[PDB]
């Protein structure tokens, strides 16, 4: 039996055809996939509920053995009415925008604060959500802007009830970490499905 | 001063639309929206930290005051692949199925048990998730089966990669409850909004 926890973006738009892929070439072994944010993912590593753990933020912790597992590109975005899209866009014009993000703890908060909110001088933080389907279906509805992976929004931007804002940063790449705790299971055979 | 808690069905598909449509009208007023599951929901109200509570599964604690406010229809839905698209579906081949439900503490976890998995005996708990978007991609991708609600997956029924499955029971209907706290009644500014949540 393999126990695996993932936070938000990695256990709802990566892991479940990956799992898929898994349970087809081996059926009756099991998986016990579980989904929060990144900091339950920590603590239940910490805890040994979990074999692996899935990860969008960092971790910097003696017991826990953390390797880059993938790249993902967070977005800033906004309705397509939006006026923030029309025009030359700066660093004092996305701080005076309405931003909605997400809880601290999140993985995706704590990145956005250190590649972009950090050079929005007092941006005007309007919500505090705790999930990115509550995020992304506001902002489509003209009630922010927001920030999040491009995995997450991916639908809506071909669509386009999203549309991408040309941030004045370099691109907001972060990298995805694999986690387990050092002091602790055929798991050779399931992280075979995570590689590219 | 409007402060609102609602669960994820509620959070994620039904109130971007009408804060949207109440910020329209009304910009001046603060509106602060929390969304987590029903539980959450029933917890925080108890707690006086919200205002009012919209939920998903029933709540029949003391001093919480519920009201009926929406209806919603769950869904018994699959992958294009699944054998319980052919033929006359029942509930042992139901029952035989992957199952992936929500959490406990979720009012789709207590309605669906109520409603459907208390008349499917035996059925195997493929695997437990948090949200229902993880459900909604795992059996798109073909991990199993599940019952949500309409409003979650109906982007996906419409392109087909989701298929609902005929259930042999009637048709499963949920009512989403408002509630808040018997000793705090809801405030005048609170009622303007609550017509924008009207049909
Ligand atoms: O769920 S993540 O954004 O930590
Ligand atoms: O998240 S809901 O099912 O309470």
């Amino acid at each position: 039996a393999i126990r695996v926890y993932a936070s938000s973006t990695i256990g709802n738009y990566i892991l479940p055809e990956i799992i898929a892929r898994y349970r087809r070439d081996f059926p009756d072994l099991p998986l016990e996939m579980s989904v929060g944010n990144s900091l339950d993912v920590v603590q239940a590593v910490c805890d040994f509920r979990v074999d692996i753990g899935l990860i969008e933020g960092p971790c910097h912790m003696a017991e826990i053995v953390a390797q880059p597992w993938l790249e993902d590109e967070l977005v800033v975005f906004a309705s397509p009415a939006s006026p923030l899209l029309e025009g030359e866009v700066t660093l004092e014009r996305l701080a005076a925008m309405p931003w909605i993000l997400r809880e601290k703890g999140s993985g995706t908060r704590e990145i956005v604060d250190y590649l972009l909110l950090s050079h929005l001088p007092q941006f005007r933080l309007s919500m505090e959500l705790g999930n990115s389907e509550a995020i992304k279906h506001a902002v489509r509805h003209g009630l922010g802007v927001s920030c999040l992976s491009r995995r997450v929004i991916a639908e809506q931007l071909e669509t386009g009830s999203l549309v991408e804002v040309k941030v004045p940063l370099p691109p907001l790449v972060r990298t995805l970490y694999r986690i387990h705790h050092r002091q602790k299971s055929a798991l050779a055979r399931f992280l075979r499905y995570c590689e590219l």
